[PDB]
């Protein structure tokens, strides 16, 4: 089997992208966060605080013949910005751009916190990172990939991210029409539960590439490209006038500004981001000073590979008993 669905940006900036996911009988379609840096498929929900649910699509368990209550089971997640969400747990029929899993588990939240509230178009995650990170307790579930995998034509899935436009997730098969040249595979390791990976260097805009390890994340879950204080530094000092600003948050930039683009290696390979893909815009509205959309990792712990950096590339999650990663430009 195989799925491929639509992923759409929330917003002007791709501050996150959103999957259309059928739950349930019939069919419940909510608008999904797809996550390879988590591995818990939480909904919003009947069961959801009111107070906390401010325009988000809803699953309720009680009008799927499907579901079912996992008895016992409950979860509670926190995320790396500070956000959170908790509840009890279905299993039910779960669909992806045609492809269908019964039994999934269905995390449906009692409980979020104040950013999900508060962004009405994302309705749920639905994590793809290993599911050795999935919180349910006592018994830990399974990703939907993790799920599928067994019937997939090949044990794989991939995210082409668009920059201020749709994209696809594939589940099963690599659109070899979706990039150009070849796909250049690179070790993962999953010993923190993450699509792990050691990048080979970067280049500043037209600059000669340092050759230098970065251990770090794919993670579709994560808008931006947190790299460490070293290289971020040496990105921003190629555009006058940025600045990490304590009150703000980051590195900011004059908004009149044209961002040089930034590559990173995977293997003998370079991925190229191109400038406009780092502007975030005003930090608040009218402001002349615009947020970088590459940061600092120093105080994460680890780097993040977001969005940013994933957009600019097709990008395989290759599920196979020895997991790797492919990326190609496109």
């Amino acid at each position: 089997s195989t799925g491929s669905a639509t992923t759409t940006p929330i917003d002007s900036l791709d501050d996150a992208y959103i999957t259309p996911v059928q739950i349930g009988t019939p069919a419940q379609t909510l608008n999904l966060d797809f996550d390879t840096g988590s591995s818990d498929l939480w909904v919003f929900s009947s069961e959801t605080t009111a107070s906390e649910v401010d325009g988000q699509t809803i699953y309720t368990p009680s009008k799927s013949t499907t579901a079912k209550l996992l008895s016992g089971a409950t979860w509670s997640i926190s995320y790396g910005d500070g956000s959170s969400s908790s509840g009890d747990v279905y299993t039910d029929t779960v669909s992806v751009g045609g492809l269908t899993v019964t039994g999934q588990a269905v995390e449906s939240a009692k409980k979020v916190s104040s950013s999900f509230t508060e962004d009405s178009t994302i309705d749920g995650l639905l994590g793809l990172a290993f599911s050795t990170l999935n919180t349910v307790s006592p018994t830990q579930q399974k990703t939907f990939f993790d799920n599928a995998k067994a019937s997939l034509d090949s044990p794989v899935f991939t995210a082409d991210l668009g920059y201020h436009a749709p994209g696809t997730y594939n589940f099963g098969f690599i659109d070899t029409t979706a990039y150009t040249g070849s796909i250049t595979y690179t070790a993962v390791s999953t010993k923190q539960g993450f699509w792990e990976w050691t990048s080979t260097g970067y280049a500043v805009g037209s600059g000669t590439f340092k050759s230098t390890s970065i251990d770090g994340i794919a993670d579709t879950g994560t808008t931006l490209l947190y790299l460490p204080a070293t290289v971020v530094s040496a990105y921003w000092a190629q555009v006058s006038g940025a600045k990490s600003s304590s009150s703000v948050g980051g590195y900011v930039f004059p908004c009149s500004a044209t961002l040089p683009s930034f590559t990173f290696g995977v293997g003998s390979a370079r991925i190229v981001i191109p400038g406009d893909y780092i502007d975030f815009g005003p930090i608040s509205t009218g402001s002349s000073s615009c947020f970088g959309g590459i940061q600092s990792s120093a105080g994460i712990g680890i780097n993040i590979f977001g969005d940013v950096a994933l957009k600019a590339a097709f990008v395989v999650f290759n599920g196979a008993t020895t997991p790797t990663l492919g990326f190609a430009s496109k």
